[PDB]
């Protein structure tokens, strides 16, 4: 073998990536499927070059990274599928007649950090396999340098990386100043600070657009099925923004196999399947503890998980001493962390608020616990919270998370709903916002002042929370004495312009308890045309 | 390989220092970060040539040291980051088209006192790596001497230095009269008196300007955030003068990650984080005692620490006999010391008054103690 046949092998490299393994997704052993084949799913990656200060500098895509590219890459992004096979397909773009700067490299080699075998270059032979027989390893380094810029390499497997087979791994990156080819260096972020001093390039995979991520959903789902989901993330803004990352999309994509349209219905119950998947991934990765009981460590920090909703932040610092092993969860990805000076853990794998269900779950673990005192301890976590009020913050939704978690026990939840005397909060709300008027109404004829509902303005605010709560433990006729009493002494007022779809929702098992409320008030503008209103009555 | 390709390797040397590792700071394992990337942070070093009497003679910077340079260097400065990567970047200046006296050397090799491996020249191969395969070690010495002045070497790691791999280390410096190349010899100061008889040059890193040191602060902080800090050292003159050294700056730089403007508020509480960092550095360096309880030795001399505020001086002489091990703190840097005739310890690592919190702390250790007495 000589270099004149590098116009042969190069073509072969172009067919190394010309296979479904590169193009079908999650490539084994599941193959869950994460999403779909990579080509229908593939899009330009949101990434942001960063400064040494530890903040983003500019917005790049690979398409605009092509000529601006430097080596080594310290380019990073939040854990999941990440670089996926999409960079592999970027190579495939070099082999699909792509832009000139993809052909700025005569040879491109996918590299696997995750698996290695002596002789170490033969890892690629044990992977890429197109390695000719004449080329010894020295010969292979000499050969590669015959060109000095005409080869690119993608490193695949940064956390997967281990101490075994560790040498001549940093040689591509640190000894790149004498290896002369460019290279994209894989990173997870927990790990990055192991090469924060090697790479001449660096970028942060920004969260993908929700809209763009729907291009993911589209590949398996029917297009109307996708529109049904598009109605489904309208349920809540927290649901609507889940599509920022492809992983949340995967979380709802795994559910379509039995259904034409679905919900969880809780944004948290969606979230729980993902947690179990997390357990699934790490079983081989128990890294201490017995069997699966490394899981127990998240429970060990369960009252911490409790604190993420509770300490107004999902960010923690692992305990000084032997408990620092709690950051096992960073290893697990329950709590992945951002490298930074005076760094402390967070749950974001993408979206730290994702951990809200577990906090609700811990409460459930307390409620379903072997004894009443642990349950009351769970209850004492309700001595922490004041009415619906807290819809503005992490404990608002928390009772929801408590309920998706447990059945009969949410009657205890309903007990605190009776312990509500605050009426929520009156700030930012006004009995003169529903009609949209600064002038006397029919409701005004009922009273001597301009206002009064304002005092107890959130009497129906309670009801929206309530229909969701009723829905969450699927609480049927069991929780009804409570809800007849909970919305009592209160009135609901709707504008025709802003008619929610969720009002016929309560009417699942208990439409009759509607008569706990006093008056349901309706404002009808523009035209007398209300068929949609009556349907309720 | 022959010498005609020394116009090849030289270029490669110029790209040895053309990497972020040379330019990004504190280069591992933390990477704290001490300050920032070296290039925005880099400035001309306050240094002072000294006499044999043990006092400063003139004010030099490297820029004015370039033609006045001699070898070996006994050039020294107070412990911390010190020579940092800034001399490395001085080489990078030789490789950035810098002044003629930086090119007065056809080849420049960064040298590591801190790590060494046989064959000993291959340390550089195990470090610089641009070492061609034909060149045996004899061949490499013969080669280096083909020129006799056309190579400079920076030695990196004077306290880090140990007995293992000790030979042909002094050969670059003492046998420099027959090695013919120039060389800058790294020093910490505790140690310097181990080569106070080898170097034809000698200088003392003077404390940096407070104002100049703000050029440090600037690299991570927003510029108004820096102005906020500029109001903050006005709090007190003791706070205002902390900026003399880059380390105090690092002490307040580590705090901006959560805040737009901050104080400790005490000038001492700032100082305590630095002490803990000192503990952090020396854990591998317990050098006796159990676990971290070498720390206990500063406490053992705690009533001494008490005395620094109390005996009107931060300077002490370690106790005669087995307690001389107290000067462990010089090894730790809590008490680094100036070499001098009839020498006795001080806390300055830069600014001995820095030890004032510990004296207050010892009192606290007394107040929070197990008993009223």
């Amino acid at each position: 073998v000589t270099e004149e046949d590098l116009n042969v092998l190069a073509q072969n490299l172009k067919d190394l990536y010309n296979s479904p393994a590169f193009l079908n997704f999650y490539p084994l052993g599941e193959d869950i499927d994460i999403i779909f084949n990579l080509e229908k799913t593939f899009t330009e990656p949101i990434m942001w070059k960063k400064d040494h200060r530890h903040h983003r500098v500019e917005q790049l895509t690979l398409g605009s990274l092509l000529e601006a590219l430097k080596s080594p890459c310290l380019i990073e992004g939040e854990s999941g599928k990440g670089k996926s096979t999409l960079l592999q397909r970027i190579a495939m773009l070099w082999a699909s007649g792509g832009c000139r700067a993809l052909k700025g490299f005569r040879l491109v080699f996918f590299i696997h950090l995750r698996s290695a075998r002596g002789g170490l270059f033969e890892t690629l032979y044990d992977q890429l396999l197109n390695i000719p027989d004449f080329i010894s390893k020295p010969t292979f380094k000499a050969l590669l340098l015959k060109l000095h810029k005409e080869v690119l390499f993608l490193l695949d497997g940064y956390n997967e990386f281990h101490p075994q087979n560790c040498p001549e791994i940093e040689a591509l990156i640190k000894e790149n100043h004498r290896f002369k080819n460019m290279v994209i260096v894989t990173t997870t972020t927990e790990c990055l600070r192991h090469i924060r001093h090697v790479g001449a390039l660096t970028a942060e995979v920004g969260d993908m657009t929700e809209d763009s991520a729907k291009d993911l959903i589209e590949a398996v789902l029917v297009p109307d099925q996708v529109e049904r989901l598009w109605a489904q993330i309208q349920e809540s803004r927290c649901l609507r923004n889940l599509m920022k990352t492809p992983l949340f999309v995967v979380i709802t994509c795994a559910i379509q196999m039995g259904r034409q349209e679905f919900q969880a219905h809780t944004q948290t119950m969606l979230f729980q399947t993902f947690y179990d998947l997390l357990i699934q991934k790490n079983s081989h990765r128990y890294r201490g503890g017995a069997s699966g009981d490394f899981a127990r460590s998240l429970d060990y920090c369960g009252d911490l998980a409790l604190e993420g909703v509770f300490a107004h932040k999902f960010d923690f610092e692992p305990e000084h001493g032997s408990s620092m092993n709690e950051d096992v969860l960073v290893t697990i990805g329950l709590l992945c962390k951002y490298t930074a000076q005076r760094l402390k853990p967070t749950y974001k794998f993408f979206h730290k608020s994702f951990q809200e269900y577990t906090a609700g779950r811990r409460l459930s673990s307390l409620l379903t616990s072997k004894e009443p005192e642990e349950v009351s301890k769970g209850n004492s976590y309700l001595n922490k919270m004041v009415s619906i009020s807290d819809i503005t913050s992490l404990y608002g939704n928390l009772l929801l998370y408590t309920c998706g978690s447990s059945t009969e026990a949410t009657r205890a939840v309903m007990r605190h709903l009776a312990m509500v005397y605050q009426h929520g909060s009156l700030q930012g709300l006004s009995v003169t916002k529903r009609p949209l008027w600064r002038q006397e109404s029919i409701q005004s004829l009922r009273n001597t002042t301009e206002q009064d509902v304002l005092k107890a303005i959130n009497v129906n605010s309670f009801v929206e929370c309530g229909i969701n709560l009723f829905s969450e433990s699927m609480s049927k006729s069991d929780l009804s004495q409570e809800f007849e009493a909970f919305f009592q002494g209160k009135s609901l007022y709707i504008n025709s312009e802003n008619i929610p779809d969720y009002l016929f929702d309560f009417f699942e098992y208990l439409p009759n308890c509607a008569s706990a409320l006093d008056f349901v008030k309706l404002d009808f503008y523009e035209r007398a045309t209300p068929p949609r209103a009556v349907s309720l009555f």
